């Protein structure tokens, strides 16, 4: 539904760390916890903004396109930064920016690819994207991939602009790495590069999933979609 992404500076890496729990609803009415550990490091050599502690309030709305027979996810996201008392990359995000997402995954040896396209509006902190599993049936539930599938589109308030690492790393971009531990189940290890290619903000991801249970909530597709 809505979750808070907590961010802190990682000076030794000239980047940031983040941590947060996603609570996925299970079809039986329980919750599947997903503990996220995140690291971001700049790709280029330019100076970046290292933030004070803060968080991203993130709301995700998942839907289906009834005209689409392929395995897919329609996604609307709203992100606004908060939690702080009262760059050139900033200028790249003043308007509506096209987005391209490419993911190649391997979960317990099940290979799959996802392609997403849409647009981001950082002024309002809004993203709209459609994702397609281009290899067939997605071997994991769409909700478990949302966090992996561009926090440069967060709306940072005026009083927090000096804490926006994500835009400050652009256009050269940043590396985003996560360990996602699903409670009583497997782990995603992800590495993404987020950067401008021409006028498009591109998120290129590799995902490895280990230790998942064949009868668990993830490989068993027991998670509610929305």
């Amino acid at each position: 539904n809505s979750h808070n992404v907590y961010i802190t500076a990682d000076k030794q890496k000239n980047g940031i760390k983040a941590n947060f729990k996603i609570r996925h609803n299970v079809e039986d009415g329980s919750v599947q916890l997903a503990d996220h550990y995140q690291q971001n490091t700049p790709i280029g050599d330019g100076p970046v903004l290292l933030p004070d502690n803060h968080y991203l309030s993130t709301q995700s709305v998942l839907s289906k396109d009834p005209n689409e027979k392929r395995d897919h996810m329609v996604l609307l996201e709203f992100v606004t930064a908060a939690g702080i008392t009262h760059s050139k990359g900033e200028e790249l995000f003043t308007g509506v920016v096209p987005i391209l997402v490419e993911l190649d995954g391997d979960v317990n040896g099940h290979k799959f690819s996802v392609r997403g396209e849409g647009e981001g509006d950082a002024t309002n902190g809004k993203l709209t994207l459609k994702f397609i599993c281009t290899t067939g049936k997605l071997p994991v539930p769409w909700p478990t991939l949302v966090t992996t599938l561009v926090q440069c589109f967060s709306r940072y308030p005026d009083h927090m602009k000096r804490h926006d690492f994500f835009k400050s790393a652009m256009p050269e971009g940043y590396v985003q790495e996560r360990t996602i531990s699903f409670k009583d189940d497997g782990t995603y290890k992800t590495r993404a590069e987020v950067k401008f290619e021409g006028d498009t903000l591109v998120n290129r991801i590799e995902l490895k999933g280990i230790d998942f249970k064949e009868d668990g909530n993830i490989l068993g597709h027991k998670l509610e979609y929305n």
